[PDB]
Formats: structure tokens, sequence, C-alpha cells
């Protein structure tokens, strides 16, 4: 072989419970006063029903499970209760010196980002972006844990959260904008020593139910996203002959499921023993907490992240790249 690890970066398509365990660790810390990310029903902090593709990844690779990573957190975090009587408080935690740093709600390039709530009658002031985006999380990896070895593979799946936060926050990125901060976060990885990069691009989300009445918005910025991603990745894989670079087409993957349930009906894998016959429906309702009765028939778990039957989908595909040894 050429690696006996594989390290992850990027969002929730990837993270094993980053957002949802600080989230919980910062309620025990303020009894209470900050919401918990990817709660029940959502499985062990995963925001899916069942592990995500990076476990499985590891899974059909015969690797090593996906650990948790993170860097020291440290940050004041200032809450108001509804009477605007102010509470801070001091949060810690150690680095995790794991091997998937990915974040839920982590966009491409550096820095962190405000993706938690205050709950029961607190409304948070300030100090609660704890959270780190997809570069930052290589930052962080890189001081923890140092330049990589080269017997890595390096996952990297970023975008989605660029995409998320210029439709629904301040965020106002184009999708070759978005790229190019996945581009310079790529670059990091291979500066870093990384010799062997699997890149995954936004996938096919036009029919995500949270992007309704944004499918033109969204559309737009996935392929001018994906564009300039793939150009970008040629010319990486060009100034670094000893990189071999695997380009995951999760958008491909995404529009070919789509498509076959569209047109036939099914999409059926015999060998991973899943049939998708929904590829447009929720099957957990976030406002309601309900859940339908057969979740693995639908690439939808939320109305946007897969279901595990979907991230094993994913997971073949890359496992297939990366055995087949296609790189750029």
């Amino acid at each position: 072989a050429e690696f006996d690890r594989i390290t992850n970066f990027g969002d929730a398509l990837s993270d094993i419970g980053n957002k949802h365990m600080i989230t919980v660790d910062m309620n025990q810390a303020t009894s209470g006063k900050i919401g918990i990310r990817a709660d029940k029903p959502n499985f062990d902090g995963r925001f899916s029903n069942g592990p995500v593709w990076t476990e499985y990844l590891a899974g059909f690779l015969a690797k090593p499970a996906p650990v948790r990573g993170h860097g020291e957190i440290d940050s004041q975090v200032v809450l108001k209760d509804q009477a605007g009587k102010q509470i801070t408080y001091h949060y810690h935690h150690n680095a995790l010196p794991g091997t998937n740093w990915a974040v839920g709600g982590a966009m491409s390039g550096l820095g962190n980002f405000l993706d938690i709530d205050a709950a029961n009658g607190f409304t948070a002031k300030s100090g609660l972006d704890v959270l780190t985006n997809t570069g930052q999380q290589i930052k962080l990896r890189i001081a923890n844990k140092g330049q990589f070895t080269g017997n890595e593979l390096v996952s990297y799946m970023s975008g989605t959260n660029n995409l998320w936060f210029t439709l629904f926050g301040d965020l106002d990125q184009t999708g070759n904008k978005a790229a190019g901060f996945a581009l310079t976060d790529i670059e990091t990885l291979i500066d870093a020593g990384a010799k062997q990069v699997l890149a995954a691009n936004i996938p096919d989300f036009v029919d995500a139910p949270w992007f309704a009445g944004q499918q033109k918005k969204t559309t737009r910025f996935i392929q001018s996203h994906n564009q300039a991603l793939k150009a970008g990745l040629d010319q990486l894989a060009a100034a670094h002959p000893d990189v071999e670079i695997y380009y995951f087409d999760a958008f491909d993957l995404f529009n070919k499921v789509s498509n076959e349930v569209k047109t036939k009906g099914k999409y059926q894998d015999k060998e991973l023993a899943i049939t998708l016959t929904n590829v447009t429906g929720e099957a957990y309702s976030y406002a309601t907490g309900k859940v339908i009765a057969q979740p693995n028939r639908n690439l939808f778990w939320d109305g946007l992240h897969p279901t595990t039957a979907m991230h094993k989908i994913m997971a073949k595909e890359a496992a297939s790249l990366v055995i087949s040894g296609r790189t750029l």
C-alpha cells in the first residue's frame, strides 16, 4: 500500500461528532444555557441517522476508523437572560489530537465561525464562534500533530457552508470565490507534506429541501464552485507530480443517483444492500422531531445532510477512486 491512516477535513458531510460534542461540553459547562447541535434523533452527533462517508471510507479501505480531532478552544462566552442581565463563562477545552478534524457548519478558508445557539431563555452576545473553518482545522492539525509524513490519505470536502451562509447569512461569495478558499486550503495540505489527497466537490444539492425556492442560486454557485475547484486541482496536480490527487466527483454521484430514482423509480446497489426510492424528501423533520419508517430509502436525512445509506454510496465511489489509482 502507501497509507496506513486517513485524516479528514471539512463539514457535517465528514464530521463524526465535533460540532455535537463541543455543544454538549459547552451545555454541561453552562448548566444548559447552550443548545446541543445534532441531538437525537441524529446518530451519536453525526448530522445523519448513522455513520457518515468518512466512517464507511475507513471500512472500505481497511484503515483505522476516524477519531475526532480539534484544536484548543479558549473563549469568553457572553450571554444575556431575557432581563438583559449579562453572564460570562471562560470556556476552555484542550486540543484533541485525533484524525477527523471535520466540523459541522465549517466553510472553506481560515478563521472561526458562529453556528451555536444559546438555550433556555438566554441569548448569546459574543464568544460562541468557537467552531473552526476547514482551513483553520488544517492549521490546528499541523500545529498539534506536525507535518504529514506522506503515509496518510487526506480527505478534503468543503464548500457546502460557503453556499449555506451566502443564502442564509451575510457571507456573500460566488462559487468560484468559495473554490479559491478550498484551493488555498488544499495547497496548505500539499505544502504541509500531504502526498495523497482525496478532494471532493460540492454534491448536487438542487433538491435539498432546505434550498427550496433557492434552486437557481444553489445551481449557479455549486457549478461555478465545482468548475473552479476542478481547474485548480488540475493545476495543483501539475505543480506537484509527487502528490496523488483523487477528484471525488460527489456532484456527478448525487446527480446519477437522483436521475436513476426520478427516471427508473429506484437506485439499487446490491453489494451495499441499499435501494433508494426517494431523492426529494426529508427522512427527518427538524421542527417536529418526527422520522419516517425507513429513512434508508432516502438520499436526504434532514433538509440537506445525506442518510447513512447515501453516505455508504458516497464512500464506495471514493474508495473505488483510491483503489483504482485514478489520480489527476
